[PDB]
């Protein structure tokens, strides 16, 4: 069995404090929980005010206990007994199940969550590649335009450079004359 | 069940004493057993000495009781202590069906010794009548013999009396002389 | 530790032996002849059988393997409530044992208490006889005393008449010698 | 609420189950399936199963009239034997199943670890791939600028030298002038 306590769920051994609304607790809250006046259950929050709805009991009884709390009643007491104290194990079975089936339900719900938030990402993260992409493209293009532009302006710089040379020697020569 | 001390023997309702020699005792012989600290178990006399050795136990528990008792505890525990608890009824019923055995048993003892004295007193009389009848044969015998004497004496009585009246007619017949 | 529940068989029941849905219990002879039938009457109450669970041919001493596996995989509540039905019917039948024991003493009880005034009064009675049988030997003893009375005086009266014979022969004598 | 013990079954027994000595139980088609072999064995365990009640085809929902004549005749002491070991053999199921989950939600969060690792990793890539974008938007930046400002200057020497020539045409034009 566990603690009942949402924050404890231990281990339980020695002694337990069982309550009439199918609920137990280890000792140490057992004990601080029902010994005061107001008595609340920390599970379920119901009001229990009864001296037999809350009992604190032993695990693991003695042989001579065992043999002798139930000495000298009907079989059909005996029987009845037995059947509340294993439909008080199965629901604790049955809620330790839930509480399983919660949690591996929230690590689905958590992975699915992480799955969308790093796929958003991914979409986005693509979409500045793609236009950091398409922004270099462009911009290469303009500087092949521009060189293109630049052999141009070299061919006419070459082609006055030979026309003014040809002007040097016309000027020499009627220079000289 | 029934109360355990030979001379009480009633029929257990409300509270009980229940004894881990497999024993069950009313509340007053329970009370006035178990108030001993040197306390024998008057049915099996068992040095008890133990504190579960002795229980004070209600054959009618309460509901919250049934559904608390066991409450928190292991299948396996249940179980146990239920398997103590038939076979101590069990005890209790082939105790019970014992002691009615028993007492069919002194029943026909006492019948066959009723016989035995009946059959006794019979052939007693018997006798008594035999020796009477045997008696009686007796006196009837000696009562013929008598008879018999009788008319003896009768036929004698008779010869004296003719013999008387002759002399009686010879003596008139000298009385003329 | 059971009994046929069969009326004159009440033997102890080992091995094999018959259950019915009507709370009854027999041997396997008496099972084997009644519950072969596809209409079953119960040998007990006579009353009718008609389904297939209401008569089982069950081992009371059962296997091992047998106890390990009749109800595994159950669940705790329906093996709990076989449990409690199965205790139900030995409680019957322990129930119908003992009611029948405390019947069986009762009986016992009356006819031991019907032969105690069976006895006692044939014992009265014997005394009567007893005293008949004395009375008739006083009546006996009284008759015998009166013949003996009677044959006593009877006896006197012979011997008178003798002595007045032998006066009468004296007197003739001396009358005879007078003359 | 039971469930098959086959690993890839798994699923809610209902109705009809095949029940091992070894303390499993499986649904109809993989119980039917293993133990009609000679040689079956049992899926779960690998246990060698050989005997008779060490396979059993049990209902999960027997009928009312079942649960009471099934056990009906035999001692109490019987009765809670029988209901000791189907018990032992619910807690058994109900043990390993919770292993079984636990396993599960431990392989479920080292799962869910390793995808946080591997997202980040992924991340971690794409981030190096948005600073080389931005390397080169740099390096792209860099060449505009340098080769622009270089073209510009040989455009602004290309028109320096234009004047120049004509400066030279209008001095030829002056010696041309004096003669
Ligand atoms: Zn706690
Ligand atoms: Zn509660
Ligand atoms: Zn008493
Ligand atoms: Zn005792
Ligand atoms: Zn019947
Ligand atoms: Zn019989
Ligand atoms: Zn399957
Ligand atoms: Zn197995």
């Amino acid at each position: 069995l566990l603690c009942n306590y949402r924050k404890c769920r231990i281990k339980l051994s020695g002694y337990a404090w069982v309550t009439a609304c199918s609920h137990i607790f280890c000792d140490q809250h057992g004990s601080g929980e029902f010994s005061r006046s107001p008595a609340i259950c920390p599970a379920c929050n119901s009001t229990l005010s009864g001296k037999l709805d809350i009992v604190r009991t032993e695990l693991s009884p003695s042989e001579e206990y065992k043999a002798m709390v139930l000495a000298g009643l009907r079989p059909e007491i005996v029987l009845d007994i037995s059947s509340r104290a294993l439909a008080f194990w199965t629901y604790q079975v049955h809620q330790e199940r839930l509480y399983q089936e919660y949690n591996f339900s929230k690590a689905e719900g958590h992975l699915k969550q992480m799955e969308k938030i790093y796929t958003q990402q991914i979409q986005s993260k693509d979409v500045e590649l793609t236009s950091m992409k398409g922004e270099v493209t462009s911009m290469k293009k303009v500087l092949e335009e521009y060189k293109k532009k630049f052999s141009d302006i070299s061919e006419k710089l070459m082609e006055r450079n030979r026309q003014y040379q040809k002007l040097q020697g016309l000027y020499d020569s009627l220079r000289l004359r």
